[PDB]
């Protein structure tokens, strides 16, 4: 692409905003900048040479524009971005300009949840190979950031936001984990406008990495030659489980008993298979994919025991912003006493009921807070609490802290309402157990 001489408007003052205007200047080429909140967290970071538009869309600038650069967290169906859309003007995302300029093969990965987990494994699985990986998109580091024309292999997590400006991409392998009910606020036409978002990661995908037990990670034309499945009891990649005992298989030949890897967790192993058939698919060699599983420690904020002391664990997972994140938190989960588990913030308008049947018995308390704590707490009332803050909810539960317990953020919601983002909540809880529970 070349970009010399046009009128390059991008909408959003966050990170990827930011890494845009840079991508745009480095190029010759001087962007015009807005965002509808008042004070964005990145305009104290933008060049002082760049126009810039806060407290709405401007449509001055967007009628003008030669090219729209839509951040992932502005909705196309914005009215303003929809009359640019009905006048021909292009618009497109970061990770479409990244495609545009990649000069090494791509592993794409969408999903509900495991997407940071896979991503990263398949970069320590490149890694391991001696391979120079560039590792980014939703996981936190803007991808347009990992261009470098020494990397031999990029791994990009993509949200079913930014796939929706992306029209370029072709991935050497791409794969959807799952598909589970979140950022509803964002998809009026419900479940099937967030699949048909994540759907568009195998477009030109050489191969494609799909999950033999959710029939939504499957192309609606169906599973085709290029389709690599993974699952529990079928699939290419596979598990056998025995005698207390769990291997990840391949196509009915062990590769790896899954004692020598430090995660834990049926998701886990399928997430754990996942990332192996996408480095299959993308070349890299088994051994030293195999050995990247066993190294890999897991990633801050999820599923992180932040304190074991005096028989209690509080874990940190604050990463669990759906319902079906909180529900791999929860299925299996083996608590000596009671789980006090926190809840809380902006639901993004999903539907909290599947959580219930996790929460009978004796041996569970809820402390809910946030933007929707009442809703959460309304799972089961008579074992509920609610506040406003999770600093509240920490000091309510502590005193109630037996050994044995477990403390459990997994709160299946967003952190907006109240945090900086997910990980600014886990810190904060970090911090509150450690002061609550040493
Ligand atoms: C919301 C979203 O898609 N965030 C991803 C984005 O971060 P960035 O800081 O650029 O976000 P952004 O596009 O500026 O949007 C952030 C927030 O600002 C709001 N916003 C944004 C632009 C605007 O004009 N008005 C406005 O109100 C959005 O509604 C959103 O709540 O780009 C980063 C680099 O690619 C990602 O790491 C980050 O993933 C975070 C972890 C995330 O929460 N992703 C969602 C999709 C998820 O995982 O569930
Ligand atoms: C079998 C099934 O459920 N298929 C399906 C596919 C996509 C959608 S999403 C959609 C549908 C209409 C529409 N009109 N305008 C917009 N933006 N949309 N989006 C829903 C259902």
């Amino acid at each position: 692409a070349d970009y010399q001489g046009k009128n390059v408007v991008i909408i959003g003052l966050g990170l990827t905003g930011l890494s845009c205007v840079d991508f745009f200047l480095a190029r010759g080429v001087t962007p015009r900048v807005m965002d509808t909140r008042m004070t964005p967290p990145g305009l104290d970071k933008l060049p002082e040479a760049v126009e810039r538009h806060t407290g709405s869309l401007n449509d001055e600038w967007l009628m003008a524009a030669d090219l729209i650069v839509a951040s992932p967290g502005i909705a196309l169906a914005h009215p303003s971005l929809s009359a640019a859309a009905d006048a021909g003007i292009e618009i497109v995302g970061d990770i479409e300009l990244f495609c545009r300029e990649a000069q090494a093969p791509i592993v794409a990965i969408t999903g509900s949840n495991g997407k940071s987990t896979v991503t990263t494994l398949v970069g320590e699985m490149a890694k391991a190979a001696g391979v120079n990986v560039g590792v980014g998109g939703n996981i936190g580091l803007p991808a347009l950031m990992l261009l470098d024309d020494e990397c031999e292999l990029y791994v990009l997590e993509l949200s079913s936001f930014q796939l929706e400006t992306t029209s370029s991409l072709q991935a050497v392998a791409a794969t959807i984990l799952n598909v589970t009910e979140d950022h509803m606020d964002r998809y009026p036409f419900g479940l099937q406008q967030y699949r048909a978002a994540k759907l568009r990661i195998y477009e030109n995908a050489k191969v494609c990495v799909v999950n033999a037990d959710d029939a939504l990670t499957m192309p609606i034309r169906g599973a085709d030659e290029r389709c690599v499945s993974f699952g529990v009891n079928m699939g290419d990649y596979h598990l056998n489980h025995q005698q207390g005992e769990t291997w990840l298989r391949v196509k009915g030949e062990k590769v790896l008993n899954v004692k020598e890897m430090k995660l834990s967790g049926q998701h886990n192993y399928t997430n754990a298979l996942a990332a192996l058939a996408l480095a299959d698919a993308a070349g890299l060699p088994r051994a030293s994919s195999l050995k990247a599983l066993t190294t890999f420690t897991g990633l801050p904020h999820r599923f992180e025991v932040v304190l074991e002391h005096n028989g209690v664990r509080w874990i940190n997972d604050s990463k669990a912003t759906n319902v079906g994140s909180t529900e791999a938190a929860l299925n299996g989960l083996h608590v000596d006493g009671t789980l006090h588990l926190l809840l809380g913030g902006d639901g993004k308008s999903a539907d909290f009921s599947p959580l219930a049947r996790y929460l009978n018995g004796d041996n569970v308390r809820l402390y809910c807070f946030g933007r929707d704590g009442a809703q959460l707490a309304a799972l089961r009332p008579e074992v509920a609490e609610q506040t406003e803050t999770m600093e509240q909810a920490m000091r309510l539960l502590a005193p109630r802290v037996q050994p044995g317990d477990m403390v459990l953020l997994s709160p299946a919601c967003a952190s907006l309402d109240q945090f900086k983002n997910f990980e600014q909540r886990g810190n904060e809880f970090a911090r509150l157990a450690k002061e609550l529970g040493g």
